[PDB]
């Protein structure tokens, strides 16, 4: 039983497959394909619960020295504000430096100081002196080392500086060097000094392992040991936080970490990470805000938990730099465990404290558990990453931005180059780089110095690459002379420039044009390119074959994904990919325009959201000979837009019989599968997710300022609808208790009214107090209710702060539907019970806001409690009915989107729904209801219209199947009847 599975991490969602195939890897059966749609900062967060617990420590404090014979606020009120102030909260001691709570001491005239023995009580005192001030993270939980001696020490975020280093070193520390055959030596601890040393000197630089070889002094193919786990890495490792740090878009951090101590670069990472309490930083964060803002939280350093404490990793690492031992090996001699030890992995869905990483994490964790439990234990698990992208929306947004732009700065460059040489037609890459080159080198060739302009010189690769293709970077190509070109043939400049006995030629001649650069008109990218022309002039070895890794995904969290999942599933090849790879497979296989999704194709965007789902089964087929041709392919593509000629690569599909014959089956296998994709789509089983919020929302909120209550002489009266929009629901019930209450006419005026609210009589001759959202100086006599609640200096309102709404049918020969929306506030004093049968009382601002007649109907016995909905939640809807309005002219453009999801609650009798399977930015000049409809406000439809055609509350496992009953008590599908 063959299963295969894939995965395509979207920025906004995840698409996942489960595919059946035979022994010769024919699809026979698409067991699942669906599409799970997704939906200040750390740094002060971490700061204000940091603040308030001190504060409560400096409480305590206060509590200890008025109780020991010393006032809160003349040698006595001195010792209290010298022991409160000049010590309780500037954390002195910090002596010895100890995180460990408690702390021993270790250790006129006659006025000052003690004592004696006693008012140790103090010095303990001082904040309890942090014993213990932290409740959060990183004290609980970060689990302890588990090596044997280290318990005692929190393991690391893999973002520490320190983690980073320990991993280059492990990864080193597994090579091999081969001198004769078979003998295969470690690298010497010179030889490993000399490659960490190099691997960290630019964790910008794109280097392979023949960077590697030839820093070592060795042919490639005699440095072994580079595909061995600890996955192994295809390319040499870099620090992922020191890049990340160097390549961010806040201007001062970036800056800052230029120059910073090392020591202070660790403290600093720790401190961004997880732990508030340094007095350095924040001390260098508070300077330029906005940067400082929701910039920060744009800092998305490498994610997860170390296996150790920096203790081990310190220790691991610098043993393993000054000997000849592997980590396993390291392991056992430092710290003596036996041959078996193994640290835990993180499980898959371990929280990594990003949000959008967070949410895909989940969704993949519970996929693969449903998958294997429902058809067994799958062969392949292939994920798709998406890009740059998998940050944030943010990120994604702006990178999106930033490319419109580039895109623009190379029609410009177009437009630039049919201006200036009159060149009709496709205007290749190549003449835009050759130009750029020559303007670069002042119209000299690289190589020899010669002058060259537009019409006499060539592009050259420098490194040419073994097998099809090359490396087509900026870095790797130059202006040159036809001389030059026609000499150096394939070789490496290096080598040639040696041997070549051409005046002006050499490394070093050519360096220092190279240093001579300068921009024409961004000064990172030329200093980086600089660099990177530099190196490529020193090789003496060809850039590596392409191979099956050479699509593998190298981003941080690809790789934290790939060996969790791995660690989940031992027994499954795992293997996580570019976000280019499924376009590709699908263009050379040529199966857009096979599925039958909804849109004129006419890409562009996929509108139809199900196409998630077929990139997850595009990427369960990968294989690796295919990978490896698709690379090829790119790569082949890549040099003759370089040359601008007559494009052959897509008549590429490998060099042996062998990966032809690979290539033209995989094909075979694509259109199978676009047969059974389709075939699935038409039975309607090409599932669109989302999950629902069940839990109360908590916290946050706040940052608001109040509105002003209205006061109101009780004595002239009130109508109904101030009485309903009384500031207090113990106020309501005092109002609506009187004996003279009337259900229309509210309360007459009276001077000798007194009622009783929380023991307080209030009488004609006071003031009551209501929400209101008019001047003082308009009347609120026919004021509707509205969600609010009383706060310090008046009230706020709770808008959509709704947890789900109640359906209720009104009983009577006319039935009516009806809703009871249930603000959060009014579940607070239930939050452990059952949230949806929890009492919803009269008097609560819920009821108060709900329309008059569903509140006369539940209080006299004649509502129907149907059941419940929230936000999120699935109709299918039979539309026939609705053929006016722009519901009905969307439905002329999309007939028959049937599946919504509710958006909110536009009123207290109406959803706001929005179409399930359609994407907002897959629309194309859209009509102006459609664009109501998906993009703006949504449809609009009230409850008991919505519920005359009796709708079905659709409620998905994890595999997206339908529930409809459940022996867990999870949440099933109902109709609204
Ligand atoms: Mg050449
Ligand atoms: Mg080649
Ligand atoms: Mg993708
Ligand atoms: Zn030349």
């Amino acid at each position: 039983h063959h299963l295969r599975v894939g995965i395509d991490v979207g920025t906004h969602s995840v698409g996942l497959a489960t595919l059946r195939v035979d022994d010769h890897g024919t699809p026979i059966e698409l067991l699942s394909a669906l599409s799970h749609i997704h939906d200040l900062s750390g740094i002060a967060r971490r700061a204000r619960r940091l603040l308030h617990h001190r504060r409560t420590q400096l409480q305590q404090l206060d509590e200890v020295l008025r109780d020991l014979g010393f006032p809160i606020p003349s040698m006595a009120v001195r010792h209290i504000a010298r022991h409160r102030g000049w010590r309780n909260p500037y954390s002195k001691v910090e002596s010895l430096l100890s995180p460990a709570e408690e702390s021993p001491f270790m250790k006129r005239k006659i006025c000052a100081r003690q004592g004696v023995s006693p008012d140790v009580c103090k010095q303990l005192l001082r904040a309890v002196f942090k014993a213990d001030s932290p409740r959060g993270s990183a004290v609980s939980r970060v689990a302890p080392d588990p090596l044997p001696g280290q318990g005692s020490f929190r393991r690391a975020p893999k973002c520490d500086p320190e983690f980073q280093r320990f991993r280059i070193i492990s990864i080193v520390a597994n090579l091999r060097i081969s001198e004769t055959k078979g003998e295969n030596r470690p690298l010497t601890a010179d030889e490993r000094r000399h490659v960490v040393t190099f691997l960290t000197e630019d964790s910008q630089a794109d280097l392979t392992w023949v960077d590697v070889a030839e820093k070592l002094g060795v042919h490639r193919r005699d440095l072994r040991g580079t595909a061995v786990h600890t996955r192994s890495a295809a390319r040499p490792p870099i620090d992922a936080t020191d890049r990340i740090m160097r390549q961010t878009k806040i201007s001062s951090l970036k800056t800052w970490w230029e120059e910073a101590d090392s020591e202070q670069r660790g403290a600093m990472i720790r401190y961004l990470y997880e732990d508030p309490t340094d007095s350095e930083c924040a001390e260098i964060i508070a300077e330029l805000p906005e940067e400082d803002q929701a910039k920060l939280d744009s800092l998305h350093l490498p994610a997860g938990r170390a296996a150790y404490s920096r203790e081990s990793l310190t220790a691991l690492s610098d043993h393993m730099l000054a000997t000849t031992d592997d980590l396993h090996e390291a392991r056992k001699r430092l710290f003596g465990v036996d041959d078996s030890w193994a640290p835990p992995a993180e499980a898959i869905n371990a929280p990594v404290g990003n949000p959008s990483v967070d949410r895909t994490l989940k969704i993949v964790g519970r996929y693969l558990s449903a998958v294997e439990s429902m058809w067994g234990t799958p062969e392949v698990i292939h994920v798709e990453h998406v890009r740059d992208g998998f940050t944030s929306e943010r990120m994604a947004d702006e990178r999106d931005k930033a490319n419109r732009r580039r895109y623009n700065d190379n029609q410009e460059a177009m437009k630039k180059i049919q201006r200036d040489y009159g060149k009709e037609g496709y205007i290749s890459r190549g003449d835009i780089v050759r130009l750029d080159a020559l303007e670069l080198q002042g119209c000299a060739c690289l190589y020899c110095g010669t002058t060259i302009g537009y019409h006499t010189c060539q592009l050259d690769h420098i490194v040419p690459q073994a097998g099809p293709g090359s490396n087509n970077r900026r870095g790797n190509l130059v202006a040159v002379c036809e001389r030059c070109n026609r000499s150096k043939s394939n070789t490496p400049f290096a080598v040639w420039a040696q041997k070549c006995g051409i005046p002006h030629v050499g490394v070093k001649e050519a360096i220092g044009r190279v240093r001579g650069w300068r921009k024409q008109t961004s000064s990172e990218d030329l200093t980086r390119l600089k660099k990177e022309v530099i190196a490529r002039l020193r090789r003496t070895q060809e850039d590596p074959e392409i191979d099956e890794r050479s699509m593998e995904s190298v981003a941080w969290m690809a790789n934290e994904l790939h060996h969790r999942i791995a660690a989940a599933y031992p027994e499954t090849t795992v293997m996580v990919y570019r976000g280019s790879i499924t376009a590709a497979a699908r263009k050379a296989a040529g199966i857009d325009s096979r599925i039958n999704l909804i849109g004129e194709k006419g890409r562009k965007d996929r509108i139809d959201r199900r196409h998630h789902a077929v990139d997850a089964s595009v990427v369960a087929l990968m294989e690796a000979s295919v990978a490896k041709t698709l690379a090829e392919r790119s790569s082949l593509r890549g040099e003759q837009r370089l040359t601008g000629k007559e494009q052959t690569w897509k008549q590429y599909t490998g060099s042996t019989v062998g990966a032809r014959e690979h290539f033209e089956m995989w094909r075979g296998h694509m259109l199978h599968l676009t047969e059974l994709f389709n075939e699935r789509l038409a039975e309607d089983k090409v599932y669109v997710t989302q999950n629902i919020r069940l839990r109360l929302s908590d916290g946050n909120a706040h940052t608001v300022n109040p509105s002003k209550l209205v006061s109101h002489r009780l004595g002239d009266g009130l109508t109904v609808q101030q009485i309903d929009r009384a500031c207090t629901p113990a106020l309501w019930c005092a109002l609506t208790r009187e004996k003279d209450f009337d259900e229309k006419n509210g309360l007459p005026a009276r001077e000798d009214r007194a009622i009783r609210v929380h023991g307080h009589e209030i009488k004609s001759s006071d003031y009551i107090q209501v929400f209101s959202k008019r001047k003082k100086t308009d009347s609120d006599r026919d004021e509707t209710p509205f969600g609010a609640i009383a706060v310090r200096g008046g009230f706020v309102e709770i808008g959509p702060s709704i947890h789900h709404a109640r359906i209720y049918r009104v009983e009577g020969k006319k039935p009516v539907y009806a809703m009871l929306r249930v603000f959060t506030h009014d579940l607070l004093s239930q939050r452990h019970g059952d949230l949806f049968s929890a009492v919803i009382p009269p008097q609560s601002i819920s009821m108060r806001c709900a329309e008059p007649k569903l509140r006369k109907a539940i209080t006299t016995g004649n509502a129907t409690y149907l059941g419940w909905v929230v936000v999120g939640d699935e109709l299918e809807i039979n539309v026939d009915s609705f053929t006016k309005y722009a519901i009905g002219r969307f439905l002329e453009d999309f007939p028959n989107t049937t599946r919504w999801r509710i958006c909110g609650y536009d009123t207290n009798s109406k959803l706001t729904l929005k179409p399930i399977v359609l994407a907002a930015e897959g629309l194309e000049n859209p009509s102006s209801a459609v664009n109501e409809i998906v993009e703006l406000k949504g449809w609009r439809v009230a409850i008991n219209v919505l519920t005359k055609v009796h709708p079905t509350v659709v409620r998905r496992d994890a595999l997206g199947r339908p529930r409809y009953s459940s022996r867990s008590n999870l949440p099933t599908s109902w109709t609204i009847e």
